[PDB]
C-alpha cells in the first residue's frame, strides 16, 4: 500500500482522459511544488461533501503554465486507478491516502457483442482494446458523475462496457 495525495474535484476522472487544473490555494500549490521536486504524483478523487470515493486515477502532470494572471494550470491526464483504502486530513485541508492500486487495463479484444460499441465509439469526433474503448465512451457519452464513479470503481473491461451499454442513451 502507498500513500497518495489526494485532489478533491466535482467530476470522475477517467484513465486516459485529460483535464485542466487551476491551483491557486496555498496548500495546493505548495504540495505540487513538493511533488514536481520528490517526483510523487498525486491523485484526483470525486468528493461528496454536501471525504473521497472511494476510488481514484492517478494523474500524470502532462504541462504546466502560468498565466498572465498568475494562476497556474496544470494539464493533468489519468494513469492509474487505485482504491482508497483509509484517508487522513491534515490541519492544512490536504487530504492524504492510503491506497492500494488496480491493475492495470488489460489489452484484451472485445467481445463479439461489444464489436458494436466500438463502431459508435469511431463515429464521435488500437481501437479494438475493450478497456479503451470503455474509457473513451465513458468520456464523450453524457454520463452522470455517479454512473462515470461506478465505471472507475469496476476493474473489468468487458463487465465495464455492460454497464456502459445500460447507461447508453
Amino acid at each position: 500500500i502507498t500513500s497518495l495525495p489526494l485532489f478533491p474535484l466535482h467530476s470522475v476522472l477517467l484513465p486516459g482522459a485529460t483535464i485542466g487544473l487551476r491551483v491557486f490555494e496555498r496548500r495546493y500549490l505548495d504540495l505540487v511544488r513538493d511533488c514536481g521536486r520528490t517526483g510523487s504524483s498525486f491523485g484526483v478523487c470525486l468528493i461528496l461533501d454536501g471525504v473521497p470515493a472511494a476510488y481514484g486515477t492517478e494523474v500524470r502532470i502532462e504541462d504546466f503554465d502560468v498565466g498572465n494572471d498568475g494562476v497556474l494550470v496544470l494539464r493533468l491526464r489519468g494513469t492509474r486507478r487505485f482504491r482508497v483504502q483509509r484517508s487522513r486530513v491534515r490541519d492544512n485541508g490536504l487530504v492524504v491516502g492510503e491506497v492500494s492500486w488496480c491493475e492495470p487495463d488489460s489489452d484484451d479484444e472485445l467481445r463479439p457483442e461489444h464489436g458494436l460499441l466500438a463502431t459508435v465509439l469511431e463515429r464521435m469526433l488500437l481501437l479494438d482494446q475493450a478497456a479503451w474503448v470503455g474509457w473513451r465512451l465513458a468520456e464523450l457519452l453524457p454520463l452522470s458523475e455517479g454512473q462515470r464513479l461506478s465505471l472507475l470503481q469496476e476493474d473489468d473491461p468487458h463487465r465495464r462496457l455492460e454497464q456502459l451499454l445500460a447507461w447508453m442513451p
